[PDB]
C-alpha cells in the first residue's frame, strides 16, 4: 500500500529570521532537484515520491513558511510572502542550477522564480499546477460555491480557520483514494491551534480566478506565456478529472508546450502524488536521465 511514514531526517536554515524546515536526501553533488507543496500540504505530500529519485538525485523539499515543521511569523501569508521566503530559502541553501518538482500554490512559488531565473532551470515537473481560471465555470462546479465562501473574510474564514475545512474536507475532496488516519495526523500536525491556519484561508483568496485578485492573475498570466515559449524541459503529470488541470487541458498543454512530456496517472482529483506516487516517482527519474544535469 501507499506509504504513510515521513522517514527523512529533518534539517532547517534560517530565512529572513525566521527557521524553515526541509528534507535533504540523495547525493551531495550533482544538479538538486526542488519539490515544491502547496496548499494545505507540506513536504509530507512528496514522502512517496521522492524515494524513486533519491537514489540518483539530490531532492530538496522546503515547507513553506507557516507550513509543515517551518516557523510560523505573523504575517499576511499572501503568495508575495511566499515568494520572500522562498527565494530567501534558494539562496541560502546556495543552491545554483535546480530541476524543479511543483505543485498547485509550489507551482506557482517555482514557475514565478523559473522565469525571473531562467538560467538557473535545467527541467520543470509539474502537475495540477496554477494557471488563470478565467471565469468561475472554469473551475469544478462540484467545489465553486465553496470556493466562492472561502474568498470572503466572514464565512470563508469560518469554514478554514474556526473549522479547518481545507485539511478535514477540501484536501480529501482532492484526493480520489482514501487517507488514512496516519495520514490525516500528519496533515493535521501544523494546524492543531485555530490561529495558525492564516495561510489556508489566504492561499485560496489568491487563486486567479475570474480576473481576482488581479494582480495574481497578471503574474500568472506572465510565467504562462514564458512556460509556452521557453524550451526548458517539461514533464506534465495529469489525472482525471483533475480539479485544476482538466484532461482536456492537459493533452493540449503537452503538444503546445515546448519539450514538454504528458503522463497520465489515471484517477485524480488535485494531490495526484497521493493517487500514484510510484508513477510519478519512476517518471521524474527517468525523464531525469534524459536531461542534461
Ligand atoms: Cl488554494
Amino acid at each position: 500500500g501507499i506509504g504513510t511514514g515521513f522517514p527523512f531526517d529533518p534539517h532547517y536554515v534560517e530565512v529572513l529570521g525566521e527557521r524553515m524546515h526541509y528534507v535533504d536526501v540523495g547525493p551531495r553533488d550533482g544538479t538538486p532537484v526542488l519539490f515544491l507543496h502547496g496548499n494545505p500540504t507540506s513536504s509530507y505530500v512528496w514522502r512517496n515520491i521522492i524515494p524513486h529519485v533519491a537514489p540518483t538525485h539530490r531532492c530538496i523539499a522546503p515547507d513553506l513558511i507557516g507550513m509543515g515543521k517551518s516557523d510560523k511569523p505573523d504575517l499576511g501569508y499572501f503568495f508575495d510572502d511566499h515568494v520572500r521566503f522562498m527565494d530567501a530559502f534558494i539562496e541560502a541553501l546556495g543552491l545554483e542550477e535546480v530541476v524543479l518538482v511543483i505543485h498547485d500554490w509550489g507551482s506557482a512559488l517555482g514557475f514565478h522564480w523559473a522565469k525571473r531565473n531562467p538560467e538557473r532551470v535545467k527541467g520543470i515537473a509539474f502537475m495540477e499546477f496554477i494557471r488563470p481560471i478565467p471565469t468561475w465555470d472554469e473551475w469544478p462546479e462540484f467545489a465553486r460555491e465553496t470556493f466562492q465562501a472561502f474568498r470572503t473574510t466572514d464565512v470563508g474564514r469560518k469554514l478554514i480557520i474556526d473549522h479547518n475545512v481545507f485539511i478535514e474536507g477540501t484536501l480529501l475532496m482532492g484526493v480520489v483514494r482514501p487517507l488514512t488516519e496516519v495520514e490525516m495526523d500528519h496533515y493535521r500536525e501544523p494546524f492543531l491551534n485555530p490561529v495558525d491556519r492564516e495561510p489556508l484561508w489566504r492561499f485560496p483568496n489568491e487563486l486567479p480566478i475570474a480576473g481576482e485578485p488581479a494582480n495574481i492573475v497578471a503574474l500568472v498570466e506572465e510565467y504562462m506565456d514564458w512556460l509556452h515559449q521557453s524550451p526548458v524541459p517539461k514533464l506534465l503529470f495529469w489525472g482525471t478529472p483533475g480539479v485544476l488541470i482538466p484532461p482536456a487541458e492537459a493533452a493540449r498543454l503537452a503538444k503546445s508546450l515546448p519539450n514538454c512530456k504528458a503522463v497520465d496517472i489515471g484517477p485524480g482529483l488535485n494531490l495526484l502524488q497521493e493517487d500514484n506516487p510510484d508513477l510519478i516517482g519512476s517518471e521524474i527519474a527517468r525523464w531525469l536521465s534524459t536531461l542534461e544535469i
